Order: C-alpha cells, then sequence, then structure tokens
DNA sequence: GTAGATCATGGAATATATCT
C-alpha cells in the first residue's frame, strides 16, 4: 500500500545521526520480525518491506496506536532495571556488557531527569575469578523513549503530525 | 488566557778613468 512513512539513506536533507537511526529502525525492525513473524502479532497490523537501504512501513487504522506499539516494544527494561533494546541480541549479551550499555545510554542520552524517573539502586557481587566485585547501578523505571509517541502523532486525530516538531 | 520569569530536578751593481 501506500506509505505513511517513508525513509531512504539516499535522502538529501538527511544527516549521519539521521542515517544511524535509519540504521536502529531497520535492525529492531528485523529483531521484531524475527520475534513477531507473523502480522497479526504486529500491534496496529503494521508491516514494514527492508532494502539494503530503505525502510517502509504500512499500518492499519490509527497510527497512534501502530507507534505506541513499535515504541513500547522497542524500548522496554529488565526486572534488574538496565535497559532493553531489542534490536541489541539481549540473550547473548551477558549482564556486564549490559549494565555497560545502559550506563553509557543514561550517562549520554538520558543524561537529564527530566526526561526518565529512575527506581532504586541495584547492587549485585558478580564472581570473576573467586572475587564477587558488587556491580553498583541505578535502576530505571521510566524514560522519553518509552512515550515519545505522544508527541509524535497528534493529539485530538491520533495521527502522524503534518509540520515539523520541536 | 498567555508569555516571561522562576523554580524543580536531577545520582551517587757600483765608481772611475778615459774619449770627445
Amino acid at each position: 500500500t501506500q506509505p505513511k512513512i517513508s525513509l531512504s539513506l539516499h535522502a538529501a536533507d538527511t544527516t549521519i545521526m539521521h542515517r544511524v537511526g535509519m540504521t536502529g529502525l531497520y535492525m529492531t525492525l528485523k529483531r521484531l520480525e524475527k520475534q513477531y513473524p507473523l502480522s497479526r502479532q504486529r500491534g496496529g497490523h503494521i508491516s514494514w518491506f527492508l532494502t539494503a537501504d530503505t525502510i517502509e512501513l504500512f499500518w492499519e487504522g490509527s497510527d497512534f496506536i501502530a507507534l505506541s506499539w513499535l515504541i513500547n516494544e522497542s524500548f522496554q527494561l529488565d526486572d534488574t532495571g538496565l535497559i532493553h533494546l531489542v534490536g541489541l541480541d539481549n540473550d547473548r549479551i551477558d549482564l556486564r556488557q549490559k549494565i555497560h550499555i545502559h550506563e553509557g545510554i543514561c550517562g549520554v542520552f538520558l543524561r537529564l531527569n527530566k526526561f526518565y524517573q529512575a527506581g532504586e539502586i541495584i547492587n549485585t557481587e558478580l564472581r570473576f575469578e573467586e572475587k564477587q566485585v558488587e556491580y553498583q547501578y541505578k535502576s530505571l523505571t521510566w524514560y522519553a523513549h518509552q512515550t515519545f509517541a505522544e508527541k509524535l502523532c497528534e493529539a485530538d486525530t491520533q495521527q502522524l503530525r503534518h509540520d515539523y516538531i520541536q
């Protein structure tokens, strides 16, 4: 069907950050079709067509629910409070690297508490060479990434905005 | 009712005789 969202690497207006975000979209949708191969498991019956340098999106019904499902599935938080990005393969990533990436992302992206609410400081004593070093980190509860869908879509029409967004 | 100012909210070589 017609693309409500069209994205190409060859577009002139894009910058480097837009391209790396495009790659992030590509990998998270790859991991989603690995997790949800079938159409009706995908919220809002989203359908993505992926090429070497193009990502293509169609869905059914109102946009708000579709992007809400996409965002909620994309960014998640495990029980330990660490970041859970489906684009990266968390299964074969150990807990130390998970702590590394979570600490990095709160230290560079979520640098401000106006965008995220943190949990309790969770300390775990991981065992290396008969040494239980206590890894101490601040767990999270919510962040603006999980709820950017409200800003992305119009409030009244529950559809994507047709103007520039601050 | 809205725009500007304020406040919260952060993680842990010479002389001499001679010729003319």
